[PDB]
């Protein structure tokens, strides 16, 4: 039934997932000397290319291929549509490995048909805590504690083939590139998510919503009016009334993150990570990078008193595409990104959160059950979506958790 992942080392079924007891590798251990040297083999009319990320070109072609060609929703109304500078952001943190960023071009014109990105990350995906109790009683402690350090891998991401070229098997070949790639640079895991179900994942959560500008999403039947909104003699009145937010955040103490917060940022999100089992661990560089504020792509607040950094939040902007709306062509949507509380409760944090959002104008804030973010789901008015994220590794044996043992944000 998986003609390409039945030949791959991923857990094949839930029932060989649910008796899985330790973190570890899955295939035969091998060698860079042991991988081939030369690109996998791709029809004489294609050719392999590696985009340099810092050629504007070149990133507005991977730009164009996405927003003609990624996500959609299930009815054919919406489709990401990454910005350039944001995928810039995204596909070059530090320490980035161009050869990982993999591309199938039309040999003729070098119109792009196919792409995936590969970027380092540093996990934390040793057996987690309940696992690690099942190994205790049954005297088998050192087994359980042999992957806990942290190990840089690889994040999959972008996967991406052209409309025209779909259900002609190149997804498998561009998979099998990217792996060659990595583990020709001595990486042998890799972590990726996804909407669809694969075998198998080790964690899903549920997407969950806050509206910031209903009588926009309703024009673009991101939402509709519910039907408890009809016994009323005006449902959009009342609609905004219900989502209205502060003009100005409530925190006293909170202000854009800038270059000096990053050591204290580091600490206290660092701290705070610690309690997930699945988790990145960031260097200075990787924390100046994903949240040191950028336009239009990141955005990062701190709360400091006494001259000290005690909380923060960050979010991140994806648009989508709005298929055939004669008001509006795009849907402007901020993403909960990392965070940490230690000063207030964190349903205060986020709600600075939301009311920084809405006065940018951001139209919905979006997150997954990640991190500890069903703490805040009811007070702030979050509703479950239709969708779900689902977590995968490839090469590593881990037993199920929730989602609320995962602390790993991908874009
Ligand atoms: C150590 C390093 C390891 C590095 C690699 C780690 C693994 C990374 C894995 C990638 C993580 C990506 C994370 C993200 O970016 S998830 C986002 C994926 N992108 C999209 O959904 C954009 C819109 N769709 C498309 O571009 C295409 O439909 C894609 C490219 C998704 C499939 O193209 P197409 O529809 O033209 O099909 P095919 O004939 O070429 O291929 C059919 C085979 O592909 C398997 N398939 C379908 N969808 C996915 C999917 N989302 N992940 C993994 N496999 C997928 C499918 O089960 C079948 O295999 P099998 O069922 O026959 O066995
Ligand atoms: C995983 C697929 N998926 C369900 C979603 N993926 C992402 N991404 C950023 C994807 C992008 C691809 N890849 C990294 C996974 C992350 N954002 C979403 C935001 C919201 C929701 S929903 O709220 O449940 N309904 C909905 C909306 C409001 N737009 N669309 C389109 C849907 C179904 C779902 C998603
Ligand atoms: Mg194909």
């Amino acid at each position: 039934a998986h003609a390409f992942w039945s030949t791959q080392p991923v857990p094949q079924t839930e029932d060989e997932t649910e008796k899985i007891v330790f973190a570890g590798p899955m295939d035969e251990p091998k060698t860079v000397a042991d991988i081939p040297e030369e690109p996998y083999p791709i029809a004489s009319t294609f050719e392999w290319w590696t985009p340099n990320m810092e050629a504007a070109d070149d990133i507005h072609a991977i730009y164009e291929l996405l927003r003609d060609n990624y996500v959609e929703d299930d009815d054919s109304m919406f489709r990401f549509n990454y910005s350039e500078e944001f995928l810039q952001w995204a596909l070059c943190p530090p320490n980035y490995i161009p050869d990982w960023h993999v591309a199938v071009r039309r040999k003729a014109d070098k119109k792009l048909l196919a792409f995936i990105a590969g970027v380092p990350v540093t996990l934390r995906m040793g057996t987690p805590k309940y696992m690690k109790v099942k190994a205790q009683e049954k005297g088998e402690g050192e087994e359980a504690a042999k992957y806990d350090e942290p190990r840089h891998i690889c994040e999959i991401n972008f996967l991406c083939v052209h409309k025209q070229l779909r259900e002609k098997r190149l997804a498998p070949i561009l998979i099998k590139e990217a792996t060659r790639r990595v583990n020709r640079t001595n990486v042998w895991q890799a972590v990726y998510t996804a909407g669809v179900l694969l075998p198998t994942p080790y964690a899903s959560g549920q997407y969950f919503h806050r509206s910031l500008n209903p009588e926009k999403l309703v024009e673009i039947r991101f939402s509709g009016i519910p039907a408890q909104y009809q016994k009323f003699q005006n449902p959009m009145a009342m609609l905004k009334r219900n989502y209205q937010l502060p003009s100005a955040p409530k925190n006293s103490g909170l202000r854009e993150m800038k270059p000096s917060d990053v050591p204290q940022v580091r600490r206290i999100l660092m701290n705070y990570l610690d309690s997930f089992d699945v988790g990145p661990v960031f260097s200075d560089a990787e924390i100046s990078h994903y949240l040191l504020p950028r336009d239009g792509v990141v955005f990062t607040y701190v709360v400091e008193n006494d001259k000290k950094v005690t909380d923060f939040f960050s979010f991140y902007r994806i648009p989508s595409t709005v298929i055939g709306n004669s008001n509006y062509n795009l849907l402007n949507a901020a993403y909960v990104h990392y965070y940490a509380a230690t000063s207030i409760p964190l349903h205060q944090l986020i709600l600075d959160l939301l009311i920084v959002a809405h006065s940018r104008g951001f139209d919905v804030c979006n997150m997954v059950e990640i991190l500890d973010n069903r703490s805040f789901v009811e007070q702030l008015k979050f509703g479950a979506g239709d969708g779900h994220l689902r977590y995968y590794f490839y090469n590593w044996a881990y037993p199920k958790i929730k989602p609320s043992q995962v602390a790993l944000v991908m874009l």
